[PDB]
């Protein structure tokens, strides 16, 4: 593979996303700053109007996601860890409009809040993804309070589906059911750090860290239980009943030795035809890029890229130019451009 | 891939080798036992006459390797951690003759000793491999004394080349040079655990836990310093490479021109796609089994054979599809 370093000096960068044409791409730095990067002008100063964040541990500014109609609307969504009280925190999502001069994020407002706020530093999740009709999917961690992922009245360990405005879709699975949060798409998740739309099936796919082993890839179905913490391939965990539990869904694919899955992008560009129908996932702990070959919904091969570089891969996006774009997670974090051939 | 669990109950198996004409496999258990496994009879009792070993840490009985003329000579080489008298240990290599009833090793004699003995339990290396002209390559760890790998007068961190009888070839790169060990082929290694002859190039390839951290795969050149020379392929986070085999059989075309390497820490079988001397792809296999892969050999029947590194160690037969 070909690697070009586009930018360095990003403090613990977490998310990136492309603006249309040649407008560049946005990057979050977890301490709490939003940046714009462009081919010709380099890295912008911090964009004004970003919310205050809970920058403890794993928390801070998390995902940046332009709206599907950003070209018309210039709307930008952000996820972030939002402080509560008692020293605790929880995930939040809002949007604002990027100025036409790219300098400030105006009118930013929270449209969704994880409740209750149980995190003291870990397991916010935070990945966002739009499906084909523009519903917003929000992957939420269980905030390190394991059992709450199963509790139907708590937004811990939940994949959430909302409208573009953050309202509850009238046909969400638990709408009008007592003791169940109507935002919820699927439950039983641990700490999801990958979320992406399969461009061939239209299904949202998800992946999450397991506890000391047991990283998983799932295709989350509405109303279904993904096991945590009753079912796990990690290690056993107190509440765990095994690797398989009736009434809970098995992962699509799992790793007994956890690479530290972070970020995920399906490759559909034509620049590198060998890469089409592949799913690319970052590995934090094993410091490499994972490439899964797909046959429909089946994983038929696992390959490793970039393991010689020694960089924790936090983010993976498939660019409209046909290249992969990555973020590396350290204090001198980098934006990398990656191709297959020459 | 397909997997057949051929044998269980092996206590930390380390190395395997095929005997000719389907007479079975020799298998070493790191504690200090040599065994013959046969598909029709299972596992033999331990073979008598094996040397005493230093079975501490990574040390013990390590490589088994029959001579290329085994069918006539029945000569079998062993590498092993040999105890010292100051509580140091070092790698030793010897050979004896496997008795005609497979029961004992006859007159086992040591033909090479790593000197000085510097290890206290780590970095013996121990892999063995013949080239096409029949020289014996011996991969030696640095005994976890890092500077010695560079020291031209120490046998730590060295790839060694001897004749089959343990003589120094007059051809070796350091013969005639002063203060240099004439046994040495290449130097600057840390802990090699893979050593295999490329069947298409005729060159010895090697992999190791590498001296800058992580693991690496090399094509060691005579007299060259491996740290200076740079790897064919590098893993910054060590999978725990162990074992190495090139696939040139006919049974599975998709695997021809692949290099297979075991992963101890990441518990998987690594398949590297080769185009000449370059690695163009790395696939991961058998991760679902959760086993530490210690040894990999290409079998004469076109399957891969693996040993797993556990108290309840396994012999596995692996095919494509
Ligand atoms: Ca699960
Ligand atoms: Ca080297």
């Amino acid at each position: 593979p070909t690697v070009s370093q586009l930018q360095d000096g990003l403090e613990h960068p977490w998310s990136l996303a492309f603006l249309p044409a040649e407008q560049g791409l946005l990057i979050t730095e977890r301490p709490g700053r939003l940046r714009l990067w462009q081919q010709d002008k380099g890295l912008s100063p911090p964009i004004a109007g970003v919310p205050q964040v809970y920058a403890e541990g794993q928390g801070g500014l998390l995902e940046v996601l332009p709206a599907p109609d950003f070209a018309a609307s210039r709307r930008v969504y952000l996820s972030f860890a939002e402080p509560g009280e008692g020293g605790k925190a929880g995930t939040a999502v809002g949007y604002g409009r990027l100025s036409d001069d790219d300098a400030r994020l105006e009118n930013f407002k929270v449209i969704f809040r994880q409740q209750p706020k149980l995190s003291v530093g870990n397991h916010f999740g935070g990945k966002l993804a739009f499906d084909r009709q523009g519903y917003l999917f929000i992957a939420l961690g269980e905030n390190n309070q394991r059992p709450t992922a199963q509790e139907t009245d708590k937004l811990q360990g939940k994949l959430v589906r909302l409208t573009a405005e953050g309202a509850v879709p009238p046909d969400n699975p638990w709408v009008g059911q007592a003791g169940k949060r109507p935002e919820v798409w699927s439950y039983g998740h641990r700490n999801p750090q990958g979320l992406a739309l399969n461009p061939w099936s239209g299904a949202i796919w998800e992946h999450e860290h397991g506890p000391r082993g047991g990283d998983e890839l799932n295709i989350p179905l509405p109303g279904k239980n993904y096991g945590w913490p009753l079912a796990t391939y990690g290690i056993p965990i107190p509440e765990a009943k095994g690797e398989r539990v009736p009434g809970t869904e098995q992962p699509l694919h799992y790793w007994r030795v956890s690479p530290g899955l972070s970020g995920m992008a399906f490759y559909d560009g034509q620049r590198f035809p060998a890469w089409r129908h592949s799913l690319f996932i970052g590995a934090l702990a094993q410091k490499a890029l994972i490439r899964l070959t797909l046959e429909g919904d089946k994983v038929v091969a696992e390959e490793r890229l970039l393991g010689d570089r020694g960089e924790r891969i936090r983010e993976v996006r498939s660019g409209p130019d046909g290249y992969l774009y990555l973020l590396t997670d350290e204090r001198d974090g980098k934006l990398l451009k990656v191709g297959a051939s020459l």
